[PDB]
RNA sequence: AAUAAAAUAUUACUUUGGAUAGUUUAGUUUCCUGGGCGAUGAAGAACGCAAUGAAUUGCGAUAAGUGAUAGGAACAAUAAAAUGUGAAUAUCCAAAAUUUGAAUGCUUGAAAGUAUACUAAGGUAUAUAUGAUAUUCAAUAUCCA
């Protein structure tokens, strides 16, 4: 055979198929845009940025 | 010999201190009933959530609370809005339940992360040992054409 090493054969590998579903929570997004922001800084430091560097 | 400033003694009032008396939403002991946790993720820990909260209490991205069923007119420190078309309040119910923790894909120091499969982002499953069933294999180990 050429070699020495014995290994474990490969045999066949299916895929996981469960009977029944292993959860059932909501397919909800709980990390959208409206909860990613939560309010724009509105302090003299955040305002002089929007003006001068055109940045929010 | 003399002085009563200091010193000493008594009482009244005031002061520093918190004894004494009155009181108890706290304990101690005994007895009765139960002794009802967790991979369907427990106990513990961490972080976050109130219009004004630091702790505490209650809660989990549906946040000091949601639905349902009882319940009958309040809360309040200050404003607001809602409210008999139902406010408080109660619950072995329903939905929901962040990061961890036996912690269980791999890693974890105070570590930020990250691989594959299924249904870009999200959500599921994948630790170790183990029983039954199914399937694929290994060894001439016993026969055997």
């Amino acid at each position: 055979r050429y070699t020495t090493a014995f290994h474990r054969p490969a045999t066949k590998n299916a895929a996981k198929a469960p009977k029944y579903p292993r959860s059932l929570k909501a397919n909800r997004n709980k990390m959208d845009e409206f909860s990613i922001i939560k309010f724009p800084l509105a302090t003299e430091t955040a305002l002089k940025k929007i003006e001068d560097h055109n940045t929010l």
